[PDB]
């Protein structure tokens, strides 16, 4: 059993598949979890999403590595057995974009914030194939996100990074904050090295206001939580200013 140093532990309802863990969150939504092993420190878990939208699958975030991301595709083939149409990746860091080459090799169309694509090489990441742009209110420009089905992509402003984006799943209780949101019991906002400490709190609140209905808040390094994760993240961020 994988017991992360950072990230949620395995609980009942989790399925181990190769080096990864999968958890069903709703009839057509699963959380993928992958682990980066740091010698002398242990494993760091990272979470993304898998969405079945009719007859295709949509992915939110890669795993840490190409091989782990290929394992996600293999899990999809074995458990869902539908074509993977596209992926949205939520900023240019390894936990979110480390497996882009695996998606590209499989013929999967990839999308990221234009800024993520611009930062990608500087951050050691392969850029997505397509760039999302955003209105001043944070909502994705519709023509840059064609055929996204239930995915509602929102740029909340600079926080964890300047490029961080978020994704709601229409028809479900779920909104995904990626690395921007930490859980309601976290005492740290994680790595603030690339963070905007002035604007973080407003960005966390903007995420909450963009997806006001969502009751299940999914994030990169904790199990899904209530909206208290948003409130708590914003309150920790208030202390940075
Ligand atoms: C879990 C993290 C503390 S690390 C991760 C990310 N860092 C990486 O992907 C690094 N490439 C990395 C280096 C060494 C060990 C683990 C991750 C970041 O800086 O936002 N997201 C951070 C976060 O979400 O707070
Ligand atoms: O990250
Ligand atoms: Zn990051
Ligand atoms: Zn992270």
């Amino acid at each position: 059993e994988i017991r992360p140093t950072i990230g949620q532990q395995m609980e009942t309802g989790d399925q181990r598949f190769g080096d990864l863990v999968f958890r069903q969150l709703a009839p057509n939504v699963w959380q993928h979890t992958s682990y980066l092993d740091m010698p002398g420190f242990g494993a760091v878990a990272s979470n993304g999403l898998i969405v079945r939208d009719g007859g295709r699958v949509l992915v939110v975030d890669t795993a840490w590595t190409d091989d782990q991301t290929a394992q996600i595709l293999n899990w999809i083939k074995q458990e869902i057995n539908l074509p993977v149409a596209l992926a949205v990746v939520t900023h240019a860091h390894q936990d979110k974009m480390g497996g882009m080459d695996a998606l590209h090799a499989a013929g999967i169309a990839t999308y990221a914030n234009a800024l993520s694509n611009q930062l990608a090489p500087q951050e050691g990441m392969v850029a997505a194939q397509h760039s999302l742009t955003f209105a001043a209110n944070g909502w994705v420009e519709p023509a840059t996100a064609p055929n996204f089905g239930p995915l509602k992509v929102f740029y909340p402003g600079p926080g964890h990074t300047s490029d961080n984006i978020t994704v709601g799943i229409d028809g479900t209780d779920i909104a995904f904050g990626g690395c921007l949101i930490k859980d309601s019991k976290a005492k740290s906002l994680g790595n603030l090295g690339d963070a905007d400490t002035e604007h973080y709190a407003a960005s966390a609140r903007a995420f909450g206001a963009a997806f006001p209905k969502a009751s299940m808040i999914v994030m990169s390094h904790s199990a899904p939580d209530s909206r208290a994760a948003i409130t708590h993240t914003a309150r920790m961020a208030d202390k940075l200013r």
